RNA sequence: UUCAAGGGCGGGGAGCCAUGUGGACACGACCCGAAUCCGGACGAUCUACGCAUGGACAAGAUGAAGCGUGCCGAAAGGCACGUGGAAGUCUGUUAGAGUUGGUGUCCUACAAUACCCUCUCGUGAUCUAUGUGUAGGGGUGAAAGGCCCAUCGAGUCCGGCA
RNA sequence: UGAGGCGCCCAAAAUGAUCGGGACUCAAAUCCACCACCGAGACCUGUCCGUACCACUCAUACUGGUAAUCGAGUAGAUUGGCGCUCUAAUUGGAUGGAAGUAGGGGUGAAAACUCCUAUGGACCGAUUAGUGACGAAAAUCCUGGCCAUAGUAGCAGCGAUAGUCGGGUGAGAACCCCGACGGCCUAAUGGAUAAGGGUUCCUCAGCACUGCUGAUCAGCUGAGGGUUAGCCGGUCCUAAGUCAUACCGCAACUCGACUAUGACGAAAUGGGAAACGGGUUAAUAUUCCCGUGCCACUAUGCAGUGAAAGUUGACGCCCUGGGGUCGAUCACGCUGGGCAUCGCCCAGUCGAACCGUCCAACUCCGUGGAAGCCGUAAUGGCAGGAAGCGGACGAACGGCGGCAUAGGGAAACGUGAUUCAACCUGGGGCCCAUGAAAAGACGAGCAUAGUGUCCGUACCGAGAACCGACACAGGUGUCCAUGGCGGCGAAAGCCAAGGCCUGUCGGGAGCAACCAACGUUAGGGAAUUCGGCAAGUUAGUCCCGUACCUUCGGAAGAAGGGAUGCCUGCUCCGGAACGGAGCAGGUCGCAGUGACUCGGAAGCUCGGACUGUCUAGUAACAACAUAGGUGACCGCAAAUCCGCAAGGACUCGUACGGUCACUGAAUCCUGCCCAGUGCAGGUAUCUGAACACCUCGUACAAGAGGACGAAGGACCUGUCAACGGCGGGGGUCUUAAGGUAGCGUAGUACCUUGCCGCAUCAGUAGCGGCUUGCAUGAAUGGAUUAACCAGAGCUUCACUGUCCCAACGUUGGGCCCGGUGAACUGUACAUUCCAGUGCGGAGUCUGGAGACACCCAGGGGGAAGCGAAGACCCUAUGGAGCUUUACUGCAGGCUGUCGCUGAGGACUCUCACUCCGGGAGGAGGACACCGAUAGCCGGGCAGUUUGACUGGGGCGGUACGCGCUCGAAAAGAUAUCGAGCGCGCCCUAUGGCUAUCUCAGCCGGGGACCCGGCGAAGAGUGCAAGAGCAAAAGAUAGCUUGACAGUGUUCUUCCCAACGAGGAACGCUGACGCGAAAGCGUGGUCUAGCGAACCAAUUAGCCUGCUUGAUGCGGGCAAUUGAUGACAGAAAAGCUACCCUAGGGAUAACAGAGUCGUCACUCGCAAGAGCACAUAUCGACCGAGUGGCUUGCUACCUCGAUGUCGGUUCCCUCCAUCCUGCCCGUGCAGAAGCGGGCAAGGGUGAGGUUGUUCGCCUAUUAAAGGAGGUCGUGAGCUGGGUUUAGACCGUCGUGAGACAGGUCGGCUGCUAUCUACUGGGUGUGUAGGUGUCUGACAAGAACGACCGUAUAGUACGAGAGGAACUACGGUUGGUGGCCACUGGUGUACCGGUUGUUCGAGAGAGCACGUGCCGGGUAGCCA
RNA sequence: ACGCGGUCGAUAGACUCGGGGUGUGCGCGUCGAGGUAACGAGACGUUAAGCCCACGAGCACUAACAGACCAA
């Protein structure tokens, strides 16, 4: 048959590309000497296109202007600090040793001066658990006991946006335009609706799935379709 | 070969070469005749989908939130009137897009998909120009095996190839 | 009373009867005899030829002879010869005329040779030996040429119907030019342009080409000429993105991703230093000229030290205020024009860039001091300081002044106003959407001077300059969206400016038939049809009023009712409008949204929630999408995915993420099942590869085995919103469960038109209820549902030419004429018709009939008409796409091992290596990555296979290898999916031999046993069937291993007649057994019980392996065992409705043909009943037939195609008669019937369900008969069904996909050559004319039928009831004609009136070929 | 193709009658709700008016002229 629609993706073509010039600034902690001085003033909020929500302008000290992942309650004027004598307070990174446990953090890094990989979606937010001098322990949004190295900065406070999720998007339409703020072809054709020749779910006289739904973690692209590895399924039990 | 016996093959000198010709086998193999398969190339001037930069949508209808005023109320708020002007909202041959019926006209056509009437959409998942990207077991596809220059259940060109 | 001969009855078929025809009757029939004739290529006979043979001969050269016993022939074998090219030898011809060609003479059986005449004008032969791109009627053959077709189709159809009269030029004028008159185009048919074209632009000269006719014209032909820029574009900048170099990969590159650098990337339409006005040319123009202005750079000079921070460039969608120019309009004045019953109507009234100046909005400052005020279209503002007041900053392509006794105008060369595009400047709202960048400019003065190069510039920009082969009705972007009336309007209609008469052939006929578009049709009103398809109705605006249902939004313009003009005078809102809303009075018409513009309405049911998407080119839908619901994977060095690699998408992303799937808004819900399959987790034990390790083996090695054991599997568990499942039986079984809520004859229900009800005269439809559901059912989602819909079905009102039933009219064709001028098609012949025959579907054969030739128009019956090597079906050891637990492999994932790889069955470390960090350093770490290999998974991908037979193929079966009886025709051989039935072993005895013996069955004496008798064979002999056997081939007993090794002969397998394995018969050699011995034993009494090569194992001996010896391990001679049952041996599953090719009528579907079991009808016999009575009537059994309508069979005809069902329309026919006429019987009183006979003249109708044929149903009726014509009729129609591609349901399948199951949607080509007929002409024949006739023959249905009255309340009859002959009146159907009457038309005509234009008036044009409405003559019509 | 007429003529046209179709013309006069006036839809009269006719009659005014040909 012909490659599945899993496989145009990866070739990297326009169709499933994310409008990258589109973009405004990736998000990074900055990258502090030491000492910790580093502060600067939240200069404006903007709206970030490729997340759907909220990014705060700051003016650090040393002249540099860059765009932040801006957790819920930080507002123009406000004084953001970033370093390991950071204060605690929203707004400001610093080392989870640094942090007290029990305090709410987004942007957490996965390894010491990465910028910032987990928690950094709308509203979310990670939870630092336990401390050491070897482990900072901190459970992720997922759910997920995570243990990282102390020294992994991080942002006090929630992501802003919290609450995106609730409205419903009611009409194609308006999938449509988020649809286009990102790298994903859309809208969806249910693979039983196809041709056998197009997907492994392809084909018959009525829509119904071939073989059983559940693939395993061996199969190879172009047959990995449905519910991958699957270790149960349905709602029941 | 065989204890033995019995069988198999061969044996009392005709071949070799040349020329014509009959026939066999491989090769295009008397000649034409078809749907393939494979290789290397050429195409997104059509079209599909995405991206960049521009452009387009008479007029009318309905009247969401919000806000105002007045009345009622302890309050919660409620009621009336106005204001406001929302909507993949309505009417609409505005422009523009689409293509339901007539199974009309045409059917050596005006035309290798046309004409007329009728009909659908017409502020949005909208239409459109130009630029640009994706290439052949690969694209592209709101999925019809649709579309990739009158070519698609695997484009076109030449070659493999007689 | 028996027999015979001939005939008669029995006896019905579709275009015109038949014996070949005529026709025949003491025969021209039939039978018995007879006589004479005709009649083949046979037979006889003369001559000749060929072939064979004989004699003679070198000869196959002659000559002679023989053939009663020689003379046909497809495929094929054999043999002699003719012609062509060029070579060679030998030898000839030709300018006193070669070859070739045309016509003609002679020879040869013939291929072919030769001559003569003419033409031609330079080459040409013969013999012999060679040579070979050597011979054509054919291939839907190739190329070229040519005829018919035919002076035919097209040059008409499009909402753009366009011209006419004069004149000019010219050889020539319908279409070239001038004038007038008349028209067409208004977002275009006007103006400016992008792309694209490329000289098409202008001038002159032309007409051979092109131009749908012509042409003096031209986008044509030829020759010249034409495009001028500091301030318009390009150029410069950067966008998506592209390339180049470097780096790295790759076997390699012209290949490849990333990272660096550089460059490229916008001409209408991104950003951007600067130009305006006038004039000028045949053709350019913000480019030239005149005038005026501006920008940038540089130089000089003065000023200035400032100078880079910032601003700008620079930005989304929706609503809106303010400023404001052009335009348009209004008022008044001036200039010019038009009109002439008024006094109106039209045009103009001008003037730039630029320089200077003004500034609303926003923001801010001071003052002020609001506790309720300020303000808006709206939101809003404020003691954190409202209003007011004063001030800073600050806009237009705008105002104002200059520019300008510039320019322009014949002149005047205005002033105000409203509404205000452009342009400027604000306020508000929206986002799960956030709406470029860079160059540049500003910041940052002024004088003077110099410089400002390079490229583009013509023209078209489209119903003739672009793309579409064309001067193509198609396609093709931007700006002018502000010209007038109109009105909501960028709408219609009408009209300006501007353009055009080139959507480029004309002339003629009241102009017929027929066709395209269209108008109007009385009465009826969907009766039409699959279906209201098509058409029609309704319509604008205001007032009143508005149901069920509902997700409260909607439904809704529901429905329904009323109003609507003009004129006079007014009111209200507002600053006002040339804006809007009303009032009073007057008044006209059939009609006041008067044209135009402009919804028909309501209800029930099904589907999908909605907007949206789709099969470019037969499917727009219920299919796809969607929000919403749900499950799955993943913590980012991730999950998923691309790449060979280097690398990459997702990702400027991070679980409120994004990937992979299912379901498909809302509402109420979503039961039971984990056995199979899938996925996942676990796992004592079992299984589980390679490396390393251990054992054996080998001086090593191959090799055999062991130990250990990863993933995986077994096993256990979890999981169904995972594939999927939810029955039979009883008051459990398969296989886990055993169908819950619901829904239900369903778009799922076979039976089926289910039953009941609604509705209708009548309802296979529809809706409601019931419902055992062939075969409903829960995210394979169930139920239900407001709103929405070019989605499917049904009902009502309204409407109407859909119909009854057609008519008249309008326009373009058609017809005739001038000009232009194709194509399809053509083996030949052809004036046919009826029958027959023939490969069974004939213009051509046979017999008859008819037929004078040619031509014009027509509608298409036939040429199984033209078009297409059938797309259905089968066949081919064809193809492709698709599927899967088909075969075989290949990617990929998981896992063990080795290398990288290091230190001290579990562990630490650091140094490689990897990742994080700018670095320091941190994390990880001998793992991971990468290279190599092993095991598991592995339709993700590739190549293939998936057999044959067969009354087509499939399903079923195996007649696919074997044995027997019969078929089989008394030798042998012999077919079918022929009839009966068997074999794929079993046996150590059930083999072999010898001895002894005789069996079944019956009888008699003491079903065991014993005795006697009869007893040729019926017993027994392993197993089919047939055969054999009695001192045995059987039984009993004993002994034995011949069921032995080796090697043959022969038969069979395979008749004849080649072919292997296998089998058998009969020998020999050797060794044995038993017997006294002869002898028997080559397995079982005979015919079934079987298997190649390659490879392996096995048996005994021997041969052999590369210079040589030893060892190991190989190779071989002979043979045994292991299987190919498709059995003379491949290793092997399906779908295709997406399909494709080669073919086949070798083979199926419709139709034809044959048959006639079936079906229809009849006859013979007549049991029987019919109160008695076979035969008024009904009529069994059985028997004999006829038809060719049904059904089946067959496979003859067609697969280089004979278009399907039904319907429709139009024609002919049959009779087995439904009605009508004439009759017979009756269980015939009458009336009404029942049955039968003759009879085919005429009639046999309208409707409701269904695609139906058929059939059911209703009301009428004299009756509402059946059948044939290719199941008549698609070069006639329709297209509802069947039977393509899309989709759904149920069932089946793992799946692709399947299902005379259901369901929604789904295309109808062609110009008539011949023939046929309907009508019209021209000629010839009879043989100059006029007029009038005749009548061989031909056609008719020209008439069919019914009702009523008198007869008559009569005959008959108890009565009830109730005729007839005859005479009358009328109706219906059919037929022919006609228009006084009624009616239709009537784009003749006359009137009314809406909009607009001509100034009003008058009088007119347009509004589709009448604007609309009202009336309507003639004619034509019903 | 057919039929009729052709000056010894009524065949076609013009004109005038007759017979028909519409429904009362232009202009002028009077009235007219009103309005200072300007103006004024419309009513009545003149007016069975005006306009029109594919038919008939009268009527030689116009045109059926001129003339060609075939023919035993
Ligand atoms: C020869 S072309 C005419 S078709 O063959 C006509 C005939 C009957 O007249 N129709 C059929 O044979 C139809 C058969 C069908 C079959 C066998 N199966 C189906 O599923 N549908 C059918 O129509
Ligand atoms: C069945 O009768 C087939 C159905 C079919 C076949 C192929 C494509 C679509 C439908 N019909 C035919 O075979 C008709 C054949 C016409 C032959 C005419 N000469
Ligand atoms: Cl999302
Ligand atoms: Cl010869
Ligand atoms: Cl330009
Ligand atoms: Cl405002
Ligand atoms: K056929
Ligand atoms: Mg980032
Ligand atoms: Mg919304
Ligand atoms: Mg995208
Ligand atoms: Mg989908
Ligand atoms: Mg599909
Ligand atoms: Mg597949
Ligand atoms: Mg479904
Ligand atoms: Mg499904
Ligand atoms: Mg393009
Ligand atoms: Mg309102
Ligand atoms: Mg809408
Ligand atoms: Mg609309
Ligand atoms: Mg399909
Ligand atoms: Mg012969
Ligand atoms: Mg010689
Ligand atoms: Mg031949
Ligand atoms: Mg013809
Ligand atoms: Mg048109
Ligand atoms: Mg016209
Ligand atoms: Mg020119
Ligand atoms: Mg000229
Ligand atoms: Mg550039
Ligand atoms: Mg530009
Ligand atoms: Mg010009
Ligand atoms: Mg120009
Ligand atoms: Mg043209
Ligand atoms: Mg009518
Ligand atoms: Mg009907
Ligand atoms: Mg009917
Ligand atoms: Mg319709
Ligand atoms: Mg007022
Ligand atoms: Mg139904
Ligand atoms: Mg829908
Ligand atoms: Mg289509
Ligand atoms: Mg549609
Ligand atoms: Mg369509
Ligand atoms: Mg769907
Ligand atoms: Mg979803
Ligand atoms: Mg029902
Ligand atoms: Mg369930
Ligand atoms: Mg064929
Ligand atoms: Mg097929
Ligand atoms: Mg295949
Ligand atoms: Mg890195
Ligand atoms: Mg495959
Ligand atoms: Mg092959
Ligand atoms: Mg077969
Ligand atoms: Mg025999
Ligand atoms: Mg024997
Ligand atoms: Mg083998
Ligand atoms: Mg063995
Ligand atoms: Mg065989
Ligand atoms: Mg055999
Ligand atoms: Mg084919
Ligand atoms: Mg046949
Ligand atoms: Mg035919
Ligand atoms: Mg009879
Ligand atoms: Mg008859
Ligand atoms: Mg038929
Ligand atoms: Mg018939
Ligand atoms: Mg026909
Ligand atoms: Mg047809
Ligand atoms: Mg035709
Ligand atoms: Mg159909
Ligand atoms: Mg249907
Ligand atoms: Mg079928
Ligand atoms: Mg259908
Ligand atoms: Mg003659
Ligand atoms: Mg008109
Ligand atoms: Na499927
Ligand atoms: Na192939
Ligand atoms: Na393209
Ligand atoms: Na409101
Ligand atoms: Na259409
Ligand atoms: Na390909
Ligand atoms: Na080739
Ligand atoms: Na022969
Ligand atoms: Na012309
Ligand atoms: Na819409
Ligand atoms: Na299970
Ligand atoms: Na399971
Ligand atoms: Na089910
Ligand atoms: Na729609
Ligand atoms: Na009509
Ligand atoms: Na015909
Ligand atoms: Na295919
Ligand atoms: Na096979
Ligand atoms: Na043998
Ligand atoms: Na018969
Ligand atoms: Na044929
Ligand atoms: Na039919
Ligand atoms: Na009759
Ligand atoms: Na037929
Ligand atoms: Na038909
Ligand atoms: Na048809």
């Amino acid at each position: 048959g012909r490659r599945i629609q899993g496989q145009r993706r990866g070739r990297g073509t326009s169709t499933f590309r994310a409008p990258s010039h589109r973009y405004k600034a990736d998000l990074e902690h900055r990258k502090v000497e030491d000492g910790d001085v580093i502060a600067g003033t939240v200069v404006d909020i903007e709206h970030d296109p490729a997340r759907s929500a909220p990014v705060a302008a700051v003016e650090f000290e040393d002249g540099d202007r860059r765009l932040i992942l801006a957790p819920e309650g930080v507002g123009v004027g406000d004084e953001l600090q970033v370093g390991v004598d950071a204060e605690i307070a929203p707004g400001n990174t610093l080392p989870l040793a640094e942090i007290p446990e029990g305090v709410p953090v987004c942007n957490v890094e996965s390894s010491p001066g990465d910028g910032g990989k987990f928690a950094r979606a709308s509203g979310v937010n990670a939870q630092l658990l336990t401390h050491d001098r070897n482990v900072a322990v901190v459970k992720l949004p997922s759910g997920e006991m995570k243990r990282l190295d102390p020294q992994c900065r991080a942002t006090i406070g929630v992501v802003g946006g919290g609450g995106r999720t609730d409205k419903p998007f009611v009409k194609a339409g308006n999938k449509h335009h988020k649809m286009k703020a990102r790298g994903t072809k859309w809208p969806n054709v249910r693979g039983v609706a196809m041709n056998a020749v197009d997907h492994p779910f392809g084909g018959g006289g009525r829509q119904h799935p071939g073989k059983p739904k559940s693939i395993s973690r061996n199969a190879p692209p172009g047959r990995k379709v449905g519910d991958i590895a699957s270790k149960r399924t349905g709602r029941g039990g």
